[PDB]
C-alpha cells in the first residue's frame, strides 16, 4: 500500500550525462551512441544573450572548441550541427552505456521524472508534470542545462525534455530532445512571462481515483454530469475534459465502479466547497492515471 | 529555483539489485562484493517460524539468486538478525563505495522499489518517530533497500520487511536490526506517530531561501515553542537541532528567529508554502543544503 511522487530509476540516464563546455560556459550533455545533444546556447556568452544570432555565433566555431568530458575521459568532437534549440556533437567514440531510447515530444498533463545534473554529475531526481502552460514546476539552479526529463517505459528510456531557463515566476522553461521549445519561450534574453496555469483535471480525477483506491471516499456523491456542463461550471481554472480523457480514465473506473462523469460531477462539489484527500489538503493534479495504475495496481471486477 | 522532494540518484543502486528464490518464495536482495542480503523471510509459510531450525535444515543450493539472467552460485549462507546474507561465486563488478550505517528518526533517505529484482521507481521519505516509513510498496517489493548518498559513497540504512495494518512500512538496517519494536512474525502496530519540528523549520528556510517569505515574523524561545508545539504533536526541540539549523541560518535568519514564524502558523494558514497548504516534514537541514548549493554525487 502506500501512494508517492514515484520517479523512474535514474541510472540509465546517469550514463548518459556529460560536461560540455564552449568558451567559459559549462553545461550538461546528454551522450547517445556517438552524438551529445546539449542547449545551443553553450555557444553563447552573457552579452550575446540579448539578441543572439546562433548561427552566426556557431560559424565562429570549430570542432575542438567544444570540450566534452564524460567524468575524467575527454570525447574528441568530430562533428557538429544545430537542430532547433539543440546542439549535436558528433564524437569520435559511442557511449558505451548507451540504452534503448527514443526521443519523443509529450503533451501537457503528462508526467516524467527530471535529473537534476551540475558539471556532468547527477545531483537528484523528481517527478513532474508538464503544466498546462507549457511550464515545468522543477528545481533548477545556474548550471542546470542539459538536465533531461525523461520516462522508462521497459527497458526503454523515452526522453521527453531538456532543461533551458528559469522564467520570472519561478516555474522553468526547456525544449524536447529535437530542440523545439514547449510553449510560446524562445532562447533569447528578453521580456518573457509564463502564461496563466490551469489545473489538470484528468490528473485530479485519476487522484481521486486514487484515493477511493486507497482508502478516502468521503467526497463521492450520487451525481452525475454531462461533458459540457462541467466543463462549464471551468471556473475554477480547471482544464476542459475531452473524450480521449475519458477513455484515459477508462480503466480507474472500471476498477472502482465509479463513471468518469461520476467523479466529474464529485470533483465538482469538492470546487464548491473545499478536509485532507490522500494525506494532501490541496488537490493533486501531477499524477496521471498511468501513474496511479501503476501504483495503485488491483483487480477490475465484470 | 523551486523545492522538490529530490531523491538520489538510484544507479548505482540499481547495479546491486538481485532477485532471491527459496522454494516458492522470492524477493529482493543487496548484491555488495561477493555476499547478497536479503530478508530472511525468503526462507520460508510461517506464522510464527524457528527461523534458525528452518535455516540450519537449507543448504546452499537451496537458494536461487538471479542477476539478469545470470544465476549466481551460493557458496555460502549465514543469518545476522532479521537480515540473510548469501556468499556467491562471483564479486558484483558494478559494486560502489557503500557504507551500512543506521539513522535516527527524522532522518530522510530514497527507497528503490524493487520487484523481483528489478527496479521500479526511486522515492524520499522519511523515518518517522515511530520508526515506520510512509512509502509505497507492493507484494514482491519485500528486500527493497533505502539509502543515502554522500559523494561516491552510497549509505544503505533501511531493508523493507512488512506492512503495518495502518498501511504504513516497517524494516531493518543492513545489519537485520528492526526499526521499532517490530518482528518479521504474524502480529504488532505503530505507535503514535509525531511531526519532526527540526523538518519543519529546515524546510521553512527552504521556503525562504526560493522567495516565499510571508510567514517570516521580527519575534520566543526552546521552552515556550515547545510549549505550543506538544499540542500540535510536534517533537519536541533540542538544541542539537538549532546547532544544525545554523549553518543555513548564517546563510540566510536563527532558528528561534524562524521558531516564533513557525508558532503563529501552527496557531492560526491562509494561502501555501513552497506551494503546500501543509506543514512539510519530510525535508533535513542537509536536504536544504543539498537541493539549494545544488550537490553533485560522484
Ligand atoms: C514479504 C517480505 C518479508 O520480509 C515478510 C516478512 O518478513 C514477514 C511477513 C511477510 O508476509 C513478508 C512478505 O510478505
Amino acid at each position: 500500500s502506500g501512494f508517492r511522487k514515484m520517479a523512474f530509476p535514474s541510472g540509465k540516464v546517469e550514463g548518459c550525462m556529460v560536461q560540455v563546455t564552449c568558451g567559459t560556459t559549462t553545461l550538461n550533455g546528454l551522450w547517445l551512441d556517438d552524438v551529445v545533444y546539449c542547449p545551443r546556447h553553450v555557444i553563447c556568452t552573457s552579452e550575446d544573450m540579448l539578441n543572439p544570432n546562433y548561427e552566426d555565433l556557431l560559424i565562429r566555431k570549430s570542432n575542438h572548441n567544444f570540450l566534452v568530458q564524460a567524468g575524467n575521459v575527454q570525447l574528441r568532437v568530430i562533428g557538429h550541427s544545430m537542430q532547433n534549440c539543440v546542439l549535436k556533437l558528433k564524437v569520435d567514440t559511442a557511449n558505451p552505456k548507451t540504452p534503448k531510447y527514443k526521443f519523443v515530444r509529450i503533451q501537457p498533463g503528462q508526467t516524467f521524472s527530471v535529473l537534476a545534473c551540475y558539471n556532468g554529475s547527477p545531483s537528484g531526481v523528481y517527478q513532474c508534470a508538464m503544466r498546462p502552460n507549457f511550464t515545468i514546476k522543477g528545481s533548477f539552479l545556474n548550471g542546470s542545462c542539459g538536465s533531461v526529463g525523461f520516462n522508462i517505459d521497459y527497458d526503454c528510456v523515452s526522453f521527453c525534455y531538456m532543461h533551458h531557463m528559469e522564467l520570472p515566476t519561478g516555474v522553468h522553461a526547456g525544449t524536447d530532445l529535437e530542440g523545439n521549445f514547449y510553449g510560446p519561450f524562445v532562447d533569447r534574453q528578453t521580456a518573457q512571462a509564463a502564461g496563466t496555469d490551469t489545473t489538470i483535471t484528468v490528473n485530479v480525477l485519476a487522484w481521486l481515483y486514487a484515493a477511493v483506491i486507497n482508502g478516502d471516499r468521503w467526497f463521492l456523491n450520487r451525481f452525475t454530469t454531462t461533458l459540457n456542463d462541467f466543463n462549464l461550471v471551468m471556473k475554477y481554472n480547471y482544464e476542459p475534459l475531452t473524450q480521449d480523457h475519458v477513455d484515459i480514465l477508462g480503466p480507474l473506473s472500471a476498477q472502482t465502479g465509479i463513471a468518469v462523469l461520476d467523479m466529474c460531477a464529485s470533483l465538482k462539489e469538492l470546487l464548491q466547497n473545499g478536509r485532507t484527500i490522500l494525506g494532501s489538503a490541496l488537490l493533486e493534479d501531477e499524477f496521471t492515471p498511468f501513474d496511479v495504475v501503476r501504483q495503485c495496481s488491483g483487480v477490475t471486477f465484470q
